[PDB]
Formats: C-alpha cells, structure tokens, sequence
C-alpha cells in the first residue's frame, strides 16, 4: 500500500485510459478531466506509465522511485515532465506530458527526403542541450542519453526521456562502458552521438562495428566521421563532446551557449 500524495495524487475516474504507447514497464495514451483546477471542464491528453502484468516488486520500488525523483526535479520546456498519479486503490499510473509525434530518431527517419531545415536540425540540438543543462542543474544524471529517449511534441518541442532510472552501449563513453562510472560529462559523450544522430537524420551510428572490436576503437582514439549535411563547426561540437578525458569535454551550459549563436547565424 503506497502512501498518498495530494500534490500529484489524481482520481481515477478523471483518467478515461486509451491505445498502448510502448512497451521496462507498460506505456498507454489517455485523457485526463480537469488536471488544471483553473479549468475542471478541460481534456487534456497524457502518457501513462503503469507496471506490466507479470511485474515483481523490484519493479513497483524502481516505478515509485522513478516517480519521486521527477517530483524532485521540477518543470522545465525540454524535458517530460510529471503531470499527475493514481497510487490508491489500483495500480500504479505515473501520469506524465504526451509527446504526438514519437521519438526522436523515428521523427527524424520518417522526415528524410514534410522537409526540415538545417534551422529545424539545430533549434532541435539546442533544446536536447536546453534540457540537459536543467538536469545536470538539478543534479540528475540521465546514463542513457539517445534520439530513442528524446520525445517531440505536437508543437515541435524537443523533451528528454527515462532520464535518471536506477543496444546501448554505442552510446556510452569509454569510462562508463569499461568502469561503469556515469557522470554529466559521460552524458556530454552521449550528447555528441545525439548530434550525430540528427545530422544524420536518425542514422546508425558505429555502423558493422561488434561489440568487442568497439572498446578497441575508443581506447586507440578512432571516432565516427562528418556527416554529409553537416557543417565543420557542429562536427568540431561532436568531436569536442567525444574528448577521451572527460574534464577537456564541454558542458551543456558551453554547448547551449555555442548552440544558440549558431541557430542565430543558421537561415
Ligand atoms: C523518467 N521517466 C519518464 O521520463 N517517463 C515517465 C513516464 C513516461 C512515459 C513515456 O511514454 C511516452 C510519453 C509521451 N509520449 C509518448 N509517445 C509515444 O510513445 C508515441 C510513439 C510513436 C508515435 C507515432 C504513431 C504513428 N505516427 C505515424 C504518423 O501518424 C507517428 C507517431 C506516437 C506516440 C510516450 C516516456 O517516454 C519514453 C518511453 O516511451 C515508451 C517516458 C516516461
Ligand atoms: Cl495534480
């Protein structure tokens, strides 16, 4: 029996539970009645997270845990932020902001040659980098940064996912895949692979490259090629978030900075 919240706690009967989303817990659309009390009368559509049917406990604790910690780290424009919870009597809904158009590296896939513009691809960067300085902010570390768990919404805006949870390994930096040691700037790594990722328009990185022979490749200092559309000053961001030490890495707050006049100067 899990303890009440008045903050978050929502009733179930304002909480009409529609299509499954996804499929590390179970994900549904649904409409919620009457979130802001302002307006009671008003649908407003949601995500809800709820545990699979054949869920142990540990998976109901990292459920609750996960839903605490985005109580902790408040709202932001860039990030999936917490909406609302079913907790009494029932199973656990952790109700959250619906995102219309999917992930990113399917938006992107979907969109290769309506067109977007190298403006579009940039404005897109910039707010991955906008809601992982809010994180690294407040602390939270994502371990699992990726265009599959950055989600868009109906007005085009970039919000980070599954960040903080207590195949991916292309993703992580040398020192998070050898010594499990995850930091802001093993995420700044991770950050550099997103660039990549959308200037290649959802493109596989590390193509034909095993596992094995990738721990090789890092450690002798190879990194992954300029995309065709792409400029030399967005590859030199990639390669910088792709520095071995990871105190020569920027920052989010180096990359927003540096993102923001170059959307500017971008048509
Ligand atoms: C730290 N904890 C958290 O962050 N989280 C807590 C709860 C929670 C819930 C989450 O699920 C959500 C949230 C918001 N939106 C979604 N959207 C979709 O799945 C979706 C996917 C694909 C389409 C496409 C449908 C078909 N057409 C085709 C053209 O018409 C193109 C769009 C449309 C929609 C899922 C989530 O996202 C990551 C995992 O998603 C399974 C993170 C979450
Ligand atoms: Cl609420």
């Amino acid at each position: 029996e899990l303890p009440e919240d008045p903050r978050w706690e929502l009733p179930r009967d304002r909480l009409v539970l529609g299509k499954p989303l996804g499929e590390f817990g179970q994900v549904v659309l649904a409409e919620a009645i009457g979130l802001d009390k302002d307006k009671p009368n008003r649908v407003t559509k949601v995500a809800v997270k709820m545990l699979k049917s054949d869920a142990t406990e540990k998976d109901l604790s990292d459920l609750i845990s996960e839903m605490e910690m985005m109580k902790m780290i408040g709202k932001h424009k860039n990030i999936i932020n917490l909406l609302g919870a079913c907790t009494q009597d029932g199973p656990l809904y952790v109700i959250v902001e619906y995102a219309s158009k999917g992930n990113l590296r399917e938006y992107l896939q979907a969109r290769r040659p309506e067109q977007l513009s190298s403006k579009d691809l940039v404005s897109c960067a910039y707010q991955v980098a906008r809601g992982m300085e809010y994180l690294a902010s407040k602390k939270c570390i994502h371990r699992d940064l990726a265009a599959r768990n950055v989600l868009v919404t109906e007005d085009n805006v970039m919000k980070i996912a599954d960040f903080g949870l207590a195949l991916p390994v292309k993703w992580m930096a040398p020192e998070a895949l050898f010594d499990r040691i995850y930091t802001h700037q093993s995420d700044v790594w991770s950050f550099g692979v997103l660039l990549w990722e959308i200037f290649t328009l959802g493109g596989s990185p590390y193509p034909g490259v095993p596992v094995e022979e990738l721990f090789k490749l890092l450690k002798e200092g190879h990194r992954m090629d300029k995309p065709s559309n792409c400029t030399n000053e967005l590859y030199m961001m990639m390669r910088d978030c792709w520095h071995a030490v990871p105190s020569q890495r920027p920052t989010f707050k180096q990359l927003v900075e540096d993102l923001d006049r170059i959307v500017a100067l971008t048509s």
